[PDB]
């Protein structure tokens, strides 16, 4: 119950590996995801070496309390992971094959700038603090890094689960820390977004454009203002945005533009009626006729500009 | 505290059985369900085998710490199950009969394509990882697989609780893993859906169709746009869909179609008024008269097409 | 740490009692309630017999680990109860008097057919599994069954807390199980329902009926459609129903009828205007005049029919 | 260990005290509040008495396991408190001074009859159960009852934290129970309620009253019905009431009255238009002119009656 | 397992330090934030001093139970922190260097008066209670105080993490207590507040001002009342305020003013129509023309006054 002694001056290498069993509860608002996985740890403790002939066993099994085990922690977790040691195996040379099953709620920042056509890299940071007698360094055993084929997150395509093999070794509170980056790459399943969110939102906006084929101010006021209520109501219904994001998203810009279009359509309807009442029906009719083309064209153009800027 | 030795080279068979005591908290949005059940385990350990004549006991009772017990885990659980060992009995031949009561929040994907006329198969996957000295294989004791008659899930008919007797044996992290599939078959109780969701949603759409028996543009605009607000408001009220499903559901298609119908009804109302104002009342009146039949017929037909496509 | 031996071949009787300290968090949607209570247990274990003279003490106190205690579990709980052993007293004959304070989230189905004039029977099922050496049977000590006078559930009248003295003894997984039914009878406090939910919902419906004293189609369309929006909005506000109940409730039928009435009132308004525009003001005026009586009468009648059918 | 022996036949007095460190999470809907505090306990155990000269110490420190400690529980808690023993000190005469830090979610009924001008008394009930050897009685050490100056509940003024010094001693399940009542007196901070809820609600109602300076039935219908929608929408926004309170509150009565006023204003608007259309403009104009004074006067009067009845 | 003895009569100095690893879940409504950090502790215990020559080691490692460790608690936490002792190192002179990793939900009051242009100071209060044999005093080791560069709170800029080096020593329950103040300074980054909440809210208000270029009372009533509904609906959608803050915020005043402006615009529309109907079109037209300038000017001025008063 002391770290294994060095042969020369070299640090202790703890070979790690995470195998995803379950991925669930991805909360876009909280920027958190719950994970259920295997954590494999491999290191050499020569004090544990044995002759397989004199022992009669090819492998030795130990209880966690019986031998020295490195304190591996996760950096970006809410609380410490719930762990259950599955197996501890010692081969004749003193190599330890530690395996545990754990569950953890991981905190990983999400970039919503390209939502709902966004891809995310979820992070799981492994860490080890170096001790008094010797330095502890983390390594990746890519044979031990993987994910179950049945792993799923609803509304996401899981591209890959990999690790950045080079650890981040740095000093913290006068000791070395070896940090590893495990990455879960996911891309959003944006199909139902068109018929469920985009298309009905566009229909509501198009209804407000019918005011360009009407001279009735009362009917026009009802058209633009009632559709604005319908738009807001629809947004409450589809709740596309989490509590307001601090930065400007792609969908966020489109939505802002839709509010601007409802305001401009009101200005037009107001201008039309005023000119019509102030004995100038030639201008009122020419503006309304221009708007019939101006509104869809300016919308389609601004959308192309936005799609270009974000992608 | 080592696995039982093989008589030849055969793997150890752990006979399993799950008996549902309680089923509750089925969450459609989270795709999870909470279960409270018995887990029975049976395996042969000849080190525990005894002669009854020289021992004088029917069965020997042991504490979990006293003997070797296989590490059975669940694949699709949020956290490790809360277990309470009920009984451990050993018969003269060394057959260990283990029983525990557990509670677990199970993650099982749900198919909403046919909602609210859907049926689901809830899964509970048992798993065992083989050890150094011998391979462990799972089996189903059908006598010990069942459910309490009082087991219920509000709004669901619990059809059956069975297990796929053939385990899924595969290699994972250089060891054999034996997986079992326990299935809970449930079918939704869709009756109150007609009077609570469908019928009021159809009434709001039918109100919009009264615009086909009116020439008043102001009254027509109020009819189609105000019913669209009422439709959206109603959807907020009945909250029939969870946060957006990535795929197209049956109810999802009907709802999309209802939004399309509100848009088409606006187009008609717009066309009719324009023709009337542009001194063409013959064309306007003929369109409105056609719409009176076209709208219910196209709706009833498209619904038949959708119901056919999904079922 | 083995069950007490039988004097003859008789089963071991465990006398139970539950005394409610606090009842809280009744969740109508989840069909669950949280309870805080005393669980008293009593049985004879003659191995614990002592002479009060040689011991000095008239009663002996033990730690739970020191003696055999029956494994009592609750059938309908989310997880196993949080228990705190208050006292364990052994009298010279070997009679054990066990007392624990526990908290548990109990799952009990609720019948909303007569809401908000409903009464419910909340269940707490005690259970004991029989052992190898002897059968265990549960019994009710009525002196030990009760509830604190201050026990409350907001919006409910707590009628009684009793137990069905005859246990339900049955075989499960080749062993006897003795089950007890503890019942908490509650009846809803429906007073504020009239001024808070019923009356404002009726006012909105009555506003729609003012269209029967108007010939203005535009004002009538605004009356019936805007009140329909107000009705839906009001329902969102008072959120009277949990996520859709699988069965048809009393309030559910009234609400369905209110939607039907808004649809019929639209049909009338549509018919009246069509007859007026189609040069038939005699027929239009006679329908509108009939509706003035027909609508309140048919409503009042259908409500009497519904109240009769449900109660 | 067993309870300290009586010198005569007197019960054991356990002097208590609670010092609030943190008060947080006051939930009006659940009628629950979370508390973080010190629990001090003092009693005399002559078996623990010592000579400070022969011992060399003026005070003795013990571990909880080393000595007898009374089992103090809280009556109105969700689950048993999370406790951490801070200190146990024994003086030469055998006086035990126990101190622990605990956190607990307390269940305390709230009276909303005078909301938002309400004051509440939050309760924390301490309890001790007597043993066969001797009766245990609770007492209040007022020097030990207090609260941190920084203790706060947002939107509340914390008046005082005191205890009812006389315990409630009663028999329960054949043993004496001594109960103490700790009271946290709080009064609501109702200032932002005027500009945030009342004034905008009143504005909407006043907007409906402008229909008394208009003869346009279409404009009047839009005024009263659209403001009713705005009123309902506003109440959804400010969510002033928890899930329906079983009793009639002050705000509840005002809100009911506001719905009644919207109904009466519709009746007036209906009556005025009917009289106008039925060639009686003298009667219509006289009603509308009366309403201009009748509506604000009846409102202001009924509000005075309500304020009087509730306060 | 007794505190270290004083060389003279001096109190024991416990040098503290907190290093933020993760900061997450800042809840504005609850006034809480979850933190994951290192807690370093250092004090002198001469009973632990050793000769590095006779021992062979330069540093000694101990288990928490092997030595005396001061009981450090946090004042403003929901429950006691989840702690995991990382390392305990003793140097030859008896200096103990303790390190633990903890997670805690911290309660810290938030000032929303300047939202969303507000800055907050989050507090973490360390505390130690003095013992019988000697007084314990806290100190700050600034070398051990810091935060990870990757530490983030979405929508916030983390300015600094520091500690007030002078402890607050006071008396509590007859013992001296030493308290430390750790401060996390954060400033709200809400780049998107203007486009996401302000501008759509101003557009709705501006739409209501188009009633100043219209004489149609029916169109004006629809303009001001429908925009009021749109405003309320928008506020339900953007949910900018937590459950009503007891004090008046900056955004709170702006929103109150917006409701006042909707009321004044209704008064104008009412006055204008009354004057028109009461054969005074000169006075009506002059008011409406004044309002065109009066409304934006009074709005822009009052906003400058508010921005001045709050900042
Ligand atoms: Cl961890
Ligand atoms: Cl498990
Ligand atoms: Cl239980
Ligand atoms: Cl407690
Ligand atoms: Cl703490
Ligand atoms: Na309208």
């Amino acid at each position: 119950v002391s770290p294994p002694p060095p042969i020369a001056d070299e640090p202790l290498t703890v070979n790690t590996g995470i195998y995803l069993i379950e991925s669930y509860s991805l909360d876009d608002c909280a920027e958190t995801f719950k994970v259920n996985a295997f954590l494999s740890l491999s290191w050499k403790d020569r004090r544990l070496a044995f002759d397989p002939v004199r022992s009669g066993v090819r492998v030795k099994t130990y209880e966690p309390e019986a031998i020295w085990i490195p304190e591996i922690r996760f950096v970006n977790v809410e609380n410490a992971r719930d762990a259950d040691v599955v197996d501890i195996s010692v081969s004749p040379d003193g190599t330890v094959q530690y395996l545990e099953r754990f569950s953890a709620r991981v905190l990983s920042p999400l970039d919503f700038r390209r939502y709902p056509f966004d891809s995310q890299t979820l992070h799981i940071y492994l860490i080890v603090r170096s001790v008094d007698t010797r330095n502890i360094v983390l390594a990746v055993d890519l044979e031990k890094v993987g994910k179950n084929d049945d792993v799923f997150l609803t509304g996401w395509d899981i591209e890959s689960f990999t690790a950045v093999v080079k650890p981040a070794n740095f000093a913290l509170e006068d000791r070395l820390e070896s940090k590893l980056d495990y990455q879960l790459r996911i891309s959003r399943q944006y199909f139902s977004y068109i018929p469920n969110i985009i298309l009905p939102m566009l229909f509501i906006l198009f209804i407000s454009w019918t005011a360009f084929w009407s001279t009735s101010y009362e009917a026009n006021v009802t058209l633009v203002v009632s559709t604005l209520i319908a738009h807001i109501a629809f947004n409450i219904l589809v709740e596309t945005n989490c509590p307001k994001t601090p930065y400007m998203t792609y969908t966020g810009a489109i939505i802002f533009m839709i509010y601007l279009f409802y305001f401009v359509a009101v200005i037009e309807v107001t201008v039309q009626h005023y000119l019509k009442v102030e004995s100038q029906p030639a201008r009122a009719a020419s503006i309304t006729r221009a708007s019939r083309i101006a509104f869809p064209v300016v919308f389609l153009l601004a959308n192309i500009i936005l799609a270009f800027l974000f992608f």
